[PDB]
């Protein structure tokens, strides 16, 4: 795999969204590899619906919290997800309200990496694109970062909590990251973003629940 890169170059990654207070960081996750899947397919990007996964994954539970790979499962089976524009995001967990004529996607499946394997991940991400990741995201200096590669020993890698994106990974000043989109809106973090330390045993759990959608 090459030595860094990122796919936000490559027009694989939509503008950073907003979750607010629902607890759907799962479903913008999971919108965010299927937006990636979706331009590498057809050559176009658009939003993808996360309300639509909010209310329709029912073996997920809404604004209390997900599985990314519920979300994939149902996006299979349902044949299709939504798009953004067709299917907007509220922040609040209704019924549900899929059109099959506003289909922007499908899933034919996905695949998980290597349990605390960031070498796999690393490979996943150069071949197919983004890649779901969970973290703990519970520390004060990860809800606060501004600046360069995040590492804190506080973390708790067996402690998952929160859904992101990776969309690359690279090095600043010899400290191996990943680029980590979150759903936080681009006042949080730098424009949205989250440089993660790569390569630091797995520093807050980073390749422990990683997934990508198939298309
Ligand atoms: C995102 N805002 C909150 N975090 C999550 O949703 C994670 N999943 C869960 O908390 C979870 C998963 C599955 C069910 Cl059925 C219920 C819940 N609460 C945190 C763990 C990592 C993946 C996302
Ligand atoms: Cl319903
Ligand atoms: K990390």
């Amino acid at each position: 795999a090459p030595d860094s890169v990122d796919y936000r170059k490559k027009g694989y990654v939509t503008p950073v969204k907003n979750q607010g207070q629902c607890g759907s960081c799962w479903a913008f996750s999971s919108v965010g590899a299927l937006e990636g899947q979706l331009k590498k397919k057809t050559g176009k990007l658009l939003n993808l619906s996360p309300q639509n996964l909010v209310d329709c994954v029912s073996e997920n539970d809404g604004c209390g919290g997900g599985y990314m790979t519920n979300a994939f499962q149902y996006v299979q089976k349902n044949r299709g997800i939504d798009s953004e524009d067709a299917y907007p995001y509220v922040g609040q967990e209704e019924s549900c309200m899929y059109n099959p004529t506003g289909k922007a996607a499908k899933c034919r499946g996905y695949r998980e990496i290597p349990e605390g394997n960031e070498k796999a991940l690393k490979r996943a991400v150069a071949r197919v694109g983004p890649v779901s990741v969970a973290i703990d995201a519970s520390l004060t200096s990860f809800q606060f970062y501004s600046k360069g590669v995040y590492y804190d020993e506080s973390c708790n890698s067996d402690n998952l909590n929160h859904a992101v994106l990776a969309v690359g990974y690279g090095i600043q000043k010899g400290n191996k990251h990943w680029i980590i989109k979150n759903s936080w809106g681009e006042n949080w973090g730098n424009k949205g973003y989250i440089l993660m330390a790569r390569n630091k045993n797995n520093a807050c759990g980073i390749a422990n629940l990683a997934s990508f959608p198939k298309m």
